[PDB]
């Protein structure tokens, strides 16, 4: 079951948030985690396409080496929080799930910047919730969480010591694929 009170930075710039780039997340919190261990990479590229805020996902294993995409329609429920309607699809866009009813994601953006954000995240799948996750994201793979986003962390109540970091897990992104998604 997830937290719905997720507090939304103040004076959250859309404009930057949402600029068709990638953010990479470099550290997360699952608070719901599966039985089976499992070394996880994920990125994702929020921006808008058409009239629409539009966010294409990404998800791989480095291990097994699976990877899978979902591209969603955004819907603005409050500036800094999102109920994203997912489809899974394949690089190019063919849908492999269409988008249902118990199937979504909603996201409040924590913290942000020009280079860093904190999201919480809360995933509901079937009509049933997976639990809450809070990701570190980063327009650079490489860069260790920064003063900013681990006060951040701090005034969530929460301990970056608690973070799993996923810069050792041999992660591999496809950008192009991530941005091209943007408009299908
Ligand atoms: C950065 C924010 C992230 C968002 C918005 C997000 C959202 C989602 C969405 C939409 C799905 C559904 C895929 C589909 O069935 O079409 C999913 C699945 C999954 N995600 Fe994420 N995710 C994020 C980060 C991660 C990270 C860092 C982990 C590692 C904890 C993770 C682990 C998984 C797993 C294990 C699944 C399969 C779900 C299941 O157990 O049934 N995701 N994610
Ligand atoms: N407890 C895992 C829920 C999740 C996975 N991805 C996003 N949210």
């Amino acid at each position: 079951k997830c937290t719905k009170n997720a507090l939304a930075q103040t004076g959250f710039n859309k404009d930057k948030y949402f600029n068709g780039d990638v953010w990479y997340v470099t550290d997360y919190l699952d608070l719901e985690p599966d039985d089976v261990p499992k070394r996880y990479c994920a990125a994702l590229a929020a921006g808008t396409a058409s009239g629409k805020l539009k966010e294409a996902l990404y998800h791989y294993d480095p291990k097994t080496q699976d990877t899978f995409y979902d591209v969603s329609e955004l819907q603005e429920e409050s500036p800094g929080k999102y109920t994203a309607n997912f489809k899974k699809v394949e690089k190019n866009g063919n849908v492999k799930v269409d988008v249902t009813s118990g199937n979504y994601y909603t996201f409040t953006v924590m913290y942000a910047d020009d280079s860093s954000a904190l999201i919480h995240t809360c995933l509901h799948k079937g009509n049933k919730d997976l639990g809450d996750l809070y990701a570190v994201l980063n327009r650079n793979k490489d860069t260790n969480a920064g003063d900013k986003v681990k006060g951040a962390v701090t005034a969530a109540s929460l301990k970056f010591s608690d973070f799993i970091s996923t810069k050792d897990n041999k992660c591999e992104y496809d950008n192009v694929s991530l941005k091209s998604l943007l408009t299908k």
